[PDB]
């Protein structure tokens, strides 16, 4: 049973939920966590969806080495200056020191792009569109949090190279829309699409697009996925070049994008939908969508037979169902065990209901008990699974809609901010003003994104909240992971 | 096309095949390789088959950290003694030296088994059947060979814990049969199932089962996959203990297996089926089974357009029938470039569409394995191509099988053994099983590289005679044992 309240001590609740659902185990080392099968199945669902979608775009899977040389890692000064502090270095095998230290990848730009330079000889070799599903390492010394912010994590990283800027800019937004679909369609989490400010953009890229989610329980926002236009910054450094088809002998540098999505997804799901009885799984990603549980000697065998009847009908219509007919456990124990793991529907079959040709469906999101005729089993349960998905999104949506507001001045900005909300404010865009906002609001508020579709229209002559410069865009600010 | 020839310079031939088929690219770290999409799709095909199979056995996928602590890594002393010289060690982040160095997994027994010990509190907590698809590092200073022996590689490793020995013993053999299926039914490579000698078994384990494949071109055999029975050696070190009410008060130690398969599969496929024209993909793993190429579109717009339409028609029809078909309709590459390009990549069937054949309602199919061309009635497209593909998969197996059959023979004396081994063959000999004898065989065969034990076959070529002496002459033989030059 769960023993911490989400609205009292959030960290204690998070720990409780992820371990009692059997999603996470703690490793010997700190900041390193084990994805047990209940969590990993959510990641596999995401992968199935996203992998099919990127295949539709022409992207292909590959696998690049986990180690990068010192020379490659250093070639793009801004990138390396941003990542160097947290790069992990291997220096020996056994007692034998290596010829040269080698780095574990924090991101794959510098392991892939010498190869791209090799593969791109002429215009017809482009575009190159590659993806890999792998693990990466960001050995920061700050406090790690399972799923949300870890030292090793699983992700997908895509890397594309194009002959023209237009193709590249188009892919950036196609990928970002896919990420939005993962969050909203699969995990029932609303997200805000936007661009990162100059201070928060990917080091070495030209611009970064992103989706931001809101964790109401802590009043904080978190980046869910990211899609960069790197432009020609990396291709100039790695010499990914092709001869201009029109102008003899002129070399052109490829235009590049990279884009990433991680198991942070599962953490957000958990923070957004979890409750005080445990995890709550959106049906669209649930490993088990329905769990059949008997309640209450010809009658005992008839009851288990009926349970099986329900299992086979639900499987017949492609609903993911488990019948927990274990005799080694109590029915109430089974109830709690599967509520903790977040199974969308509990299907209870007891003797009275069975002789009456009905069963009970219990929704996880609301706890509501429905009695359903045996006749309707497949149809109604399908309906209910869809309602759960919608309900989960709707509630989360309402939270976003009440916790993201507009503020045109610094005083109202501060007041709103420490009520636990995020705030769209008119912003001039300068790094100096962003730093100043951070300290004056101190955790201090960071920039989250410049919304594609902001709440209000910026009006002519609007000044930034610093008063010094004119406003360039409504920008979403808040406390962040 | 290709330059080096397989029978002349095998290492050069192999380098050329894997790069010109765009399977492999060299990394800036010497001895490190990139799996390009054409190679990774074979890995994905193998993963699809085997992942489905082990889910039918109750195995669940998961993911454990890449890093191991000093504490855990030493808790089974023989396992760690076997792996320690090739364990990579992380010693700093950025410029900051770590208080404690941390090791990269060479294999995850020492990452997972502390967790197993936490999760097992009773016999209803068993079995635990977990698998992960990941990468491991074995940083040996011998020189690597792409796919076959690398410092980092992808694999799957499955780890099971059971209350009784009977269940564990059954799983060892079920997984081993699945690996034999991967090799024989997916990659068209015949294998020998067997058990490893005491010298070659998994350090700290009880016994190791294995599948061995023969590479005719080099006369060397190679271990294709392994399925260990770890008994209670690891549960006793990591205290994976449970109590059964059946046995009051006694802490019982789980019975454990671990099993693995890697991208070495692809190298073996390359070494077995490749020829002097390039790679040869078995149809069952082929990313593209059938490539459609229009021929002779040259300097009427209507007839070129109709040629395109007819190619797309073949495309639609072969999709209709679960054939993985791709039409290469690019205008910026000539037809000969495409013929060569897809032959190098090993596409089982080339389907050529010319204007004369289009107007005469036929096409030409070219089988990659034999090169034979076939004019085929257009209506039979869907049905004959299927047939051809099945025949290809069989032919690849048949040829490989007869290779193995003629290169695996029996001998009972060290002189016959040496002659046969210098023939480029592998040998079943009566063997006493002792480690010192295996060391002596390897020294003597080298000059007196050396021959290594490969496996003790489940089904040897001959029944061992009662009272047969090992080829060492000192001790009685325990079993027929396959020996050979090996990777
Ligand atoms: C699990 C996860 C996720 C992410 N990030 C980043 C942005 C991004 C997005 N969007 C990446 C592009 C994909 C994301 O998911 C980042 C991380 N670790 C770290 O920063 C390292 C670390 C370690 C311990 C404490 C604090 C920080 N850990
Ligand atoms: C690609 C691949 C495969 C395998 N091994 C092992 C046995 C096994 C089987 N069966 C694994 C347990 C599953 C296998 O495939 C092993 C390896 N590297 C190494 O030994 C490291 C190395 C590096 C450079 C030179 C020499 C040696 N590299
Ligand atoms: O780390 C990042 O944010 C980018 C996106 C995936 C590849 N690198
Ligand atoms: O390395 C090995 O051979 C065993 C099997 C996979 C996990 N450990
Ligand atoms: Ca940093
Ligand atoms: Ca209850
Ligand atoms: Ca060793
Ligand atoms: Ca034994
Ligand atoms: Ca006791
Ligand atoms: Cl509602
Ligand atoms: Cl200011
Ligand atoms: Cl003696
Ligand atoms: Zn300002
Ligand atoms: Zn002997």
């Amino acid at each position: 049973g769960l023993e911490a309240k989400k609205e009292e001590n959030l960290a204690d609740w998070y720990s409780q939920v992820i371990t009692k659902s059997e999603m996470i185990e703690y490793h010997d080392i700190s900041g390193c966590y084990i994805l047990r099968p209940w969590a990993y199945a959510i990641w596999e669902a995401i992968k199935d969806f996203f992998d099919a979608e990127i295949k539709k775009l022409g992207v292909e899977n590959c696998y690049f080495p986990m180690f990068v040389s010192q020379s490659a890692l250093e070639k793009e000064k801004t990138h390396v200056a941003d990542f160097a502090p947290e790069v992990a270095w291997v220096t020996r095998s056994g007692k034998t020191e290596l010829a040269e230290p080698i780095a574990i990848r924090p991101t794959s730009e510098t392991v892939m792009y010498p190869a791209y330079a090799k593969w791109v000889q002429s215009h017809r070799d482009l575009p190159i569109k590659l993806n890999q599903w792998c693990n990466v390492v960001r050995w920061e010394f700050k406090h790690p949090q399972p799923f949300l912010r870890t030292r090793e994590f699983l992700w997908q990283e895509g890397h594309s190279a194009f002959a023209t800027m237009e193709e590249a800019a188009e892919e950036v937004l196609q990928i970002l829309d896919l990420y939005a679909q993962v969050y909203e369609e699969l995990l029932a989490i609303p997200v805000v699409k936007g661009r990162k400010t100059e201070k928060e953009k990917f080091a070495g890229g030209d611009y970064t697009t992103t989706i931001e989610a809101f964790i109401s329980a802590s009043g904080r926002a978190i980046q869910g996925g990211t899609s960069h236009h790197l432009g020609q910054n990396f291709s100039k450094m790695f010499e990914i070049v092709f001869e201009d088809p029109k102008i003899p002998g002129e070399k052109q540098f490829a235009y590049q994008n990279s884009w990433g999505l991680t198991t942070r997804t599962i953490g957000v799901m958990t923070m957004v939908h979890g409750d005080n009885m445990g995890l709550v799984l959106p049906p669209r990603v649930a490993c088990v969508q329905v769990v059949i549980i008997p309640c209450g000697e010809e009658d005992k065998e008839a009851l288990i037979a009926k349970c099986n009847d329900y299992r086979r009908r639900l499987l017949s219509v492609n609903i993911r169902v488990r019948a927990d007919l274990r005799d080694n456990y109590s029915p109430g124990w089974k109830f709690n065990h599967w509520e903790l793991k977040g199974v969308p529907i509990r299907l209870e079959v007891g003797p009275r209901d069975m002789k009456s040709c009905q069963f009970v469906a219990v929704r996880r999101d609301t706890g509501e008990k429905l009695t359903v005729a045996e006749n309707e089993a497949e149809t109604k349960l399908q309906a209910i699974l869809e309602d759960i998905q919608v309900t989960l999104f709707t509630r989360a949506s309402e939270d976003l809609k009440t916790h993201m507001v507009v503020a045109n001045t610094m005083e109202d900005f501060q007041k709103i901010l420490d009520s636990g909300k995020i705030v769209q404010i008119p912003f001039c865009g300068e790094i100096d003003c962003e730093d100043w906002i951070k300290k004056t609001t101190a955790m201090g508020a960071k920039s989250l994104c410049i919304p594609f579709k902001p709440l209000c229209e910026l009006q002519p002559g609007a000044k930034c909240v610093c008063g010094k410069n004119p406003a360039k865009y409504y920008t979403l600010f808040g406390r962040s992971y």
